[PDB]
């Protein structure tokens, strides 16, 4: 099958995701309603449950609401058994609705359905061709207070039924004991509970067996891609290890985590997330500029082109990155009194620009409310004849017809503070697209040059934003014409290639032995050669091959960061997919512990080692810097790693800062990993 079938479960970029709360959307089937205090009939409590269910989505694909769209992925509530308790908050009863209060991760909610509820919507989504992704929270179970047993549930967490403990009696370790987060170091966040959410302690080993088991089950049944909820207030060694599983599993899926981020912020770690976890990244740095630009108008067409520019050097997987408008979490894009023309250009240019586009359920009824519940209001209606149903029917096809928009680069071709005309462009295919959000003034456009070969281009959305035909001459010069007030248009042209050209590998991280898959144009039909770097893999590694998707073995190569490629069965070889990073082999968490290694202002504790996964000697790669204060205190310093099973490793510790490098003075360190699971190590400093 190639790049684009609903098969392609690790890549998505050639996809757009319609994003359910499963509560608010329809409810197809009462008779799993909740009773009592936890449903609102009237719908005034937005704490409470609704009724909407799986059933509800499987009629709204069946009576094509949601494939008149051009929607090819479904991200839905995580789906598992939450608490079934209402709780008082400040008075108001609140309940599970979200689907975030797990207790069980092997069992189904049952208000959204049962186990054959959940197949079938499998079943339906895949029979037309849509991808289904699930939200899946593994840093907490549910709101428990540890010195007052009764409320809540205790946070209390089973398995398929029996009780593996709850956070009151809790013996086995299964939970963090450290109070809760103040959110004012990430390491504060990671180890200590968010709000009452009993946290997980992910370095105990029936934890982590827990929760590999868990999402294999769901993965069992064909779910294609996975939301991490909370993926700051988890550590990153240990979700390296947890998505690694998954890729050397029989269900390799794309991955994706929420990494929250405010307005004009760009953080180093949740770029060396997106980098080196293995997993990818919600756009928060892109979200929140086209918000600003488009319904806050705090920021002009410019900004916008830099934020574009800034995440493409600072991200490796820029295809990977889900980019958005809103969510559960922010204030709905459409204002209250504001005209609808902002969420129809977001929409535009989300739905053209590079990476993987969502689409916050409702968005396209202009359903408005701020804040938490606010936000998540019943669907209010499914109207396919709004103007944002259409734009994003005409748009969201493109990203699986037209390879410059699922794959291509990203170039301005004109940008003042209203007008952004952005080209994409893969090999012999490209998308122009022009954007003008001055609601009363139309501009001309002279001079603008493009890639389109000579021709007259009409608008891909047909004037529905006021957009226009286009002129294009020799050089790919653009005729001179006016880009109307609040226009919008988008002219493509899409040509057969003939030279094989990388989109996108994924995943993007594996040890020898996984399968990967690499998606583009121009492979051929027979089988050539794959090349993790300067080695090549042929014949047996090549699990499938054709012209927009092969599937290869990575083969037993240095660990470490490599250049993916490929070579067709007439030789001709490809451009190289950057940043491939090679694995020891399957990974296991490690917590390492050092203790009297003092510092002084400035000066941090890192780990380096023999195994790649350590960094290879190298003071640059050198991982850390360690954290000190929460699960061990300075001058004890701790860090949970990924790091490969069954394997001897050498190591040192160091202490670098403002210039200077200082070593572990005598020997090495020698510790065998674990074969599965997690594992720990706890050291003295050697000056
Ligand atoms: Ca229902
Ligand atoms: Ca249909
Ligand atoms: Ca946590
Ligand atoms: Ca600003």
């Amino acid at each position: 099958s190639p790049d684009t079938s609903v098969d392609n479960k690790v890549n998505f970029s050639t996809d757009v995701i319609y994003q359910i709360v499963t509560d608010r959307f329809a409810d197809g089937d009462r008779t799993n309603n909740p009773a009592g205090d936890a449903f609102s009939g009237d719908r005034s409590n937005l704490k409470l449950y609704f009724g909407g269910d799986w059933q509800g989505i499987i009629d709204k694909i069946n009576d094509g609401y949601l494939t008149g769209m051009g929607v090819t992925a479904l991200w839905i509530s995580q789906p598992v058994e939450n608490i079934t308790s209402v709780i008082k908050y400040s008075g108001v009863n609140n309940t599970s609705y979200h689907g975030y209060w797990a207790r069980d991760f092997k069992q189904t909610n049952d208000a959204f359905g049962d186990f054959a509820d959940f197949q079938n919507l499998i079943d339906t989504a895949h029979a037309h061709n849509i991808k289904v992704v699930i939200d899946f929270a593994p840093n907490h179970t549910s709101p428990a207070d540890r010195d007052n047993p009764g409320f809540a549930e205790n946070g209390a967490l089973y398995d398929n039924g029996s009780l593996l403990g709850a956070y009151s009696n809790d013996t086995a370790g299964l939970f963090h004991h450290n109070g809760g987060t103040d959110f004012s170091t990430i390491e504060d966040g990671i180890y200590k509970n968010l709000y009452d959410l009993a946290d997980i302690n992910h370095n105990n080993n029936a934890m982590d067996a827990y929760f590999k088991s868990a999402i294999d089950l769901w993965l069992g049944m064909g779910v294609d891609g996975i939301r991490f909820d909370a993926v700051k207030h988890m550590p990153f060694g240990w979700q390296k290890s947890f998505v690694s599983s998954i890729y050397g599993g029989d269900h390799p899926v794309f991955t994706f985590g929420e990494w929250y981020l405010g307005a004009d912020q760009t953080d180093g770690d949740n770029i060396k997330f997106a980098n080196e976890s293995g997993m990818n990244l919600l756009d928060f740095e892109y979200a929140q500029e086209v918000r600003e630009v488009f319904r806050d108008k705090t920021e002009t067409m410019k900004d916008l082109y830099e934020v574009l520019a800034s995440t493409e050097s600072q991200y490796d997987y820029i295809n990977n990155m889900v980019t958005f408008i809103d969510n559960h979490d922010m204030d709905r894009f459409q204002v209250a009194g504001s005209g609808t023309r902002a969420t129809e250009q977001a929409l535009a240019l989300t739905l053209t620009s590079r990476g993987v586009p969502a689409i916050y359920y409702g968005t396209e009824q202009y359903m408005t409310g701020d804040g938490d519940p606010n936000n998540r209001a019943m669907m209010t209606s499914f109207n396919t004849g709004t103007t944002a149903y259409k734009v994003i029917q005409a748009l969201a096809p493109l990203r699986k017809s037209n390879p410059a928009i699922a794959y291509g680069t990203t170039t301005e071709r004109w940008v003042n503070n209203d007008v952004l005309i952005i080209e994409r462009k893969f090999g012999s295919s490209a998308a122009l697209v022009a954007i003008n959000r001055n609601s009363s003034a139309a501009y001309p456009i002279s001079g603008l040059l493009s890639s389109l070969p000579a021709g007259t281009y009409s608008d891909v959305l047909n004037g529905l934003l006021n957009g226009n035909s286009i002129t294009v001459g020799s050089g790919g010069a653009v005729t001179n014409f006016t880009l109307a007030a609040g226009g919008t248009a988008v002219w493509q042209y899409t040509a057969p290639e003939t030279s094989p050209a990388i989109g996108n590998v994924g995943p993007t991280m594996g040890q020898p032995g996984n399968i990967v898959t690499i998606d583009g144009r121009g492979f051929g039909g027979t089988a050539g050669t794959v090349y993790f770097g300067t080695t090549a893999v042929t014949g047996s590694g090549i699990v499938s091959w054709e012209d927009t998707q092969i599937k290869a073995v990575i083969p037993k190569v240095a660990a470490g960061k490599t250049g993916v490629s490929v070579k067709t069965s007439s030789g001709t070889a490809s451009n190289t997919f950057k940043s491939f990073n090679v694995l020891t082999g399957d990974q296991v968490t490690v917590r390492f512990l050092v203790n009297q290694a003092n510092t002084n202002y400035g000066t941090d504790v890192y780990l380096v080692g023999n195994a790649a996964e350590l960094g290879s000697w190298d003071p640059n790669k050198a991982i850390g810097p360690m954290y000190n204060q929460v699960i061990a205190k300075y001058p004890s310093w701790y860090y949970d790693v990924s790091v490969p099973a069954g394997t001897k490793l050498d190591f040192k510790f160091i202490k670098k800062g403002g210039g200077t490098v200082t070593w572990e003075g005598g020997g090495n360190h020698t510790y065998t990993t674990p074969a599965s699971g997690v594992g720990t190590v706890t050291v003295d400093w050697q000056n």
